[PDB]
């Protein structure tokens, strides 16, 4: 297949929604490539852990951690790592308040070339074993022969465009990373990067990062259909943010429209999936499920309006509707959900923080987080729209959509997932409550 997109391995489906999973075992394993150094962006460490999922014979190799941490936490993490020799840290600026370092990316350098690896996961046990996650594995990179002069560039502007990601932590460490690929041949990569870096970005920046580059990108290499109002949105997330009191504030104004663009030119439906309280209460983990889906009870409260628009999670296409989702994406399917215009998968749930808000007059995107996702164009594939693959793991230009379509809206009793608040009415999977 093309789209080199996969899921993480889930413990308790059936061997036939594994079979093209991937854990994080498998993706450091000396079959992709003899590891000489990584780097880990990530935003929560197990170190202990972390170190294990290397191959015993790469243990050894220089790790590179790149967190967003602070203070306590800075320690902390610190302290994790202080046993390795090997590994180093880089704690990427947040200068802007309530900004994280979401970022979840390994760059892994081997003597046969480089990769790189945008997920969704964090470096953390539970993140990878019972919840739906997101991959995207490039390519092996080529070196570039020393004396050769080539650009070593793809038609999506990949290597330019992770290097520019990469110059905006203003980091010593990844100078070195930045050499790196610099070095390699990355012209074989067919997806678009669209991150997020804390800012205040006007003028020729302005398209650079967020909801901004998701919309050039899109006016320029998708092209609109007839009925393209008809084409609904579908955006799918682990946590929502503070968007505002109503709609009009920042969802279905400067997101959706962002979103909505097709083309040069100049009532869309709006499908926002999000687990239920019934999907987390039932899920392979239970309700500590909803550890890692912090949606407070604070900010639910001022846009009740928000939950008309929240559908469940259901994933048997990919087997994983009881394997809570920690995957983001984003996509634009026809009006039958047999196509999709174009596909994203990301670290960016549904907030200002991770996709930027206009500020002064409109004429400033202002991001306060680090994130990065991938996205897939049908035109970077030589075709005009994606067919929907019908089951995950069946089956080769069918794009492998995680969860089912059409998305099933909240029953009138349902609710969204609240982390902050107590389920005290029916037990979970293991047998619990949830008291916070
Ligand atoms: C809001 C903070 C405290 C949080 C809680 C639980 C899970 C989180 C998570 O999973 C991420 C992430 O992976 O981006 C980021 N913040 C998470």
């Amino acid at each position: 297949n093309p789209f080199q997109f996969y899921l993480t391995r889930v413990s308790g489906v059936k061997p036939k929604y594994n079979s093209g999973a991937l854990h994080i075992k498998d993706i450091l394993s000396p079959l992709f490539g003899t590891l000489v150094s990584s780097a880990q962006f990530n935003y929560c460490f197990d170190v202990d852990w972390l170190v294990k999922q290397y191959p015993p014979e790469f243990r050894k190799k220089p790790i590179l951690l790149v967190h967003g941490d602070k203070r306590e936490a800075k320690a902390h993490l610190h302290a994790q790592a202080k046993p390795y020799e090997n590994i180093s840290l880089c704690q990427a600026k947040l200068d802007i308040a309530f900004g994280t370092h979401h970022t979840k990316m390994m760059l892994l350098l081997y003597e046969e070339g480089l990769r790189v690896v945008i997920h969704t996961s964090n470096l953390i046990h539970a993140d990878w074993h019972q919840k739906t996650q997101g991959i995207w594995l490039s390519p092996l990179y080529p070196r570039i022969a020393d004396g050769t002069h080539k650009s070593g560039e793809s038609p999506t502007h990949f290597k330019a465009d992770l290097i520019s990601y990469l110059m905006a932590y203003n980091a010593p460490s990844l100078k070195e990373w930045i050499d790196v690929i610099h070095k390699h041949d990355l012209s074989e990569t067919n997806v678009y990067l669209i991150g997020s870096t804390p800012g205040r970005f006007q003028g020729s920046q302005k398209d650079n990062w967020g909801h901004f580059r998701l919309k050039k990108l899109l006016k320029d290499h998708a092209s609109s259909m007839p009925n393209a109002e008809s084409w609904p949105v579908v955006g799918q997330f682990s946590s929502v943010g503070s968007l505002g009191a109503d709609e009009s504030k920042w969802l279905c104004s400067e997101f959706k429209e962002s979103m909505l663009t097709l083309g040069k030119e100049s009532s869309v439906p709006l499908y926002l999936i999000y687990p239920s309280v019934e999907n987390v209460r039932t899920s392979l983990e239970g309700y500590p499920a909803g550890g890692s889906l912090p949606y407070s009870i604070q900010t639910a409260e001022k846009q009740n309006w928000l939950h008309s628009y929240f559908h469940k999670w259901s994933a048997e296409t990919s087997g994983r509707s009881n394997a809570m989702p920690h995957i983001k994406t984003y996509m634009r399917p026809s009006p039958d959900f047999s196509k999709i215009a174009w596909f994203l998968v990301t670290s960016a749930n549904l907030s200002k923080a991770a996709w930027g808000a206009l500020e002064k007059n409109g004429t400033q995107l202002m991001i306060r987080s680090y994130e990065l996702g991938v996205l897939f164009l049908p035109s970077a594939f030589g075709l005009d729209s994606f067919k929907v693959k019908q089951k995950f793991f069946a089956g080769m230009a069918t794009f492998p959509v995680p969860y089912d379509l059409p998305p099933e809206l909240y029953g009138s009793k349902d609710r969204p997932w609240i982390w902050n608040i107590p389920y005290v009415k029916a037990p979970d999977t293991h047998g619990n409550m949830w008291v916070p």
